[PDB]
């Protein structure tokens, strides 16, 4: 089976976090929800409290992963951006040519850690200016953008499309369609 | 402010749970995530573990609420259906003419507790036969159905529409539109 690391920090957007975790598990991906700050429960942006599977410290020992997923939430993304551990994980993933997927403010952590410069990306509209500081990416208003191994998306309302794009990248079109149908998507 | 009770049981569909909690809080609704079995963390259907704000036992003392929300997930909905506390909460809410909102398998708990018989309802397609046992409701394939104080919806992929319908019912159309826009919905 393919494996996903989802990095969960205080202030993460819980919708962005849970929709990809759940949809990936529906696709038979082995998902590790890793707490940035450790193993303790994480208070997300709208106060939903999620217990991580593991600390990031531990999870990063069990790499590598077929995708590393950065949820959004402004404050979550800021925490990701400030983390040396996240920098190392993303640099390794990029080096080994593994998928990196980021949604809403999440992609701003790519900028912080100098990941995938030159890629076409999207973000939440309110995160565009931050992402584009220095002009290191080319911006898109597509609901999901994939430029090689950099996959990005816009917001809670694009979370399903983002998650199904990860499923398609890892497990193929047929599995994505199979997982999609029971969700009752529009 | 308006107040929402979201009843969280083992096996709840985490997407169904988190999307309404988060969207309601965006709308300035005071939301209590209440654990059916107590205050301990709850393992949802795809293994996302959510820490409730309160036990249901405690939360039900702090009623009444402007809406009572039943997430889906087959096994979650079965737990809701079997609960005497849930029966009492829903009967009180119906009596006082307060909104009851249920998504995916969630509405089958309405059937278990003899709530809102005669209403037009929808469910997840795979829960239709259960819901319609005895012919006590009239079925709909609309993505969200509202028949007076019984509001129902179909699945993870209708979660945003379901949540925004609750917001519109409690806080009005303008607040629903305001909350909608930053979600980046299609």
């Amino acid at each position: 089976s393919k494996r996903a690391l989802v990095i969960l920090a205080k202030g993460a957007e819980e919708m962005n976090t849970v929709i990809p975790v759940d949809v990936m598990r529906r696709a038979g991906i082995k998902v590790t929800v890793a707490g940035l700050a450790g193993k303790d429960p994480v208070q997300c942006s709208r106060d939903v409290v999620i217990c991580p599977d593991a600390s990031l410290e531990d999870a990063k020992k069990e790499g590598p992963y077929d995708v590393v997923v950065l949820p959004g939430g402004n404050l979550g993304a800021q925490n990701l951006s400030e983390s040396a551990a996240v920098k190392e994980i993303l640099k390794e993933q990029e080096n080994r040519k593994g998928l990196i997927a980021a949604i809403c403010a999440g992609p701003t952590a790519l900028l912080a850690h100098e990941i995938g410069f030159g890629s076409k990306v999207t973000t939440h509209p309110l995160a565009k200016d931050k992402m584009m500081n220095g002009g290191h990416y080319t911006y898109s208003e597509n609901r999901v953008e994939k430029d090689g191994l950099i996959l990005t998306s816009r917001g809670p309302g694009t979370s399903f499309e983002f998650a199904l794009a990860i499923v398609e990248a890892l497990n193929g079109k047929e599995v994505a369609a199979q997982v999609k149908a029971p969700l009752v998507l529009k």
